[PDB]
């Protein structure tokens, strides 16, 4: 079995190997990459997402989210407080202000220490989940706006035609902006490209150990757990690496830099934070190997997690028994 310790693997495809996305994902998996839950892909040196980032300031962040924490430094929840719209130019200026900028630090490890020590005492503003793309339409390889759709994958594997579309989303981050512990909707893959700016640190639990994370989370967030059998779908819970180590949860960590892709694999729990002003683009995707995970994915039926139009059909076809109860939560 390849990669039995479930280490995060880093790939360096040639421009020739960068031509066929599906085939490269399948290659990564042949090397055991999926066992970690997360892989890094460094694009060939000849590749570019677009020519420059000089003209992005007039993108609108219609609902910036202020991430307010509660709890203790290692174990906290965050809620998202809606703020007034601002442009990317305005947001970048805010990220760089004295109140929100990245503090002096030695290296990534020192900054990680400062994040976990100090995250809860600040409320950074996140521009999340903005429909759109920063890939040039002439970028042919690994253009997240041109991937095959999850609906076409389900049709090709299962023969059923369903409604829904699949488009990318932009994330504008600042120091301390945080992604809580989660798997993707319907335990899909995700791909994330860091277009510009400061790095993003990731933590991930191997898929084969996801239930160990879930068990800890139910112990650490006992009221949330009673309210909903899949509360990590709410994307509000944070658990530090120190706490995971104290509780013997297997995990790994890696820092993504501008110009690098990360791939999350089905049922790979992940969480992380941004180092400073940045812009990432991400999209969910599927492969044949996803199907069985989609069939077994937990669902939030308490009504908090409130998810896309396209998830309907996935639950309807892959999880017909759940459908009824899940749609009662979604309506
Ligand atoms: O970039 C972020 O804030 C979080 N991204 C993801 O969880 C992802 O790409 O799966
Ligand atoms: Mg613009
Ligand atoms: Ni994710
Ligand atoms: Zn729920």
């Amino acid at each position: 079995a390849q990669n039995p310790n479930c280490n995060i693997m880093i790939f360096h495809p040639t421009k020739e190997e960068f031509n066929d996305f599906d085939k490269y994902i399948a290659y990564m998996e042949s090397q055991g990459a999926h066992r970690a839950g997360l892989a890094k892909i460094i694009p060939p040196k000849e590749w570019k997402a677009r020519e420059t980032y000089d003209n992005i300031s007039e993108i609108l962040i219609a609902t910036p989210l202020q991430q307010v924490a509660s709890g203790r430094a290692g174990v906290f929840t965050q809620y998202h407080k809606k703020k007034k719209a601002m442009t990317v130019g305005e947001y970048r200026h805010l990220a760089n202000s004295k109140k929100y900028q990245t503090p002096p630090h030695q290296n990534f490890e020192d900054l990680e220490r400062k994040y976990w020590k100090n995250r809860i005492y600040n409320s950074p503003i996140y521009g999340a989940d903005i429909s759109g793309s920063l890939f040039d339409e002439n970028t042919k390889q690994w253009n997240l706006g041109h991937l095959g759709t999850i609906q076409d994958l389900l049709e090709k594997e299962c023969g059923v035609v369903i409604e829904g579309v699949n488009t990318p989303y932009l994330y504008f981050g600042m120091w301390k902006t945080t992604f809580a512990w989660h798997t993707e909707d319907m335990d899909l893959y995700s791909i994330n490209y860091l277009h510009l700016g400061e790095p993003k640190t990731w933590y991930v639990v191997p898929p084969e150990h996801g239930q160990r994370l879930e068990r800890l989370a139910r112990e650490l967030f006992p009221g949330s757990s009673r309210g909903c059998g899949a509360f990590l779908r709410h994307k509000v819970a944070l658990i530090s690496p120190t706490v995971l180590k104290e509780n013997g949860i297997p995990f790994n960590r890696i820092t993504q830099e501008a110009g690098e892709f990360m791939v999350t694999f089905p049922y790979g729990y992940h969480a992380g934070f941004n180092h400073g002003f940045n812009c990432a683009e991400a999209i969910n995707f599927a492969t044949p190997r996803w199907i069985d995970y989609g069939k077994m994915a937990s669902q939030c039926s308490c009504g908090e997690a409130r998810v896309t139009f396209s998830m309907d059909a996935f639950v309807r076809i892959l999880q017909p028994e759940r459908y009824d109860l899940w749609k009662r939560g979604q309506d």
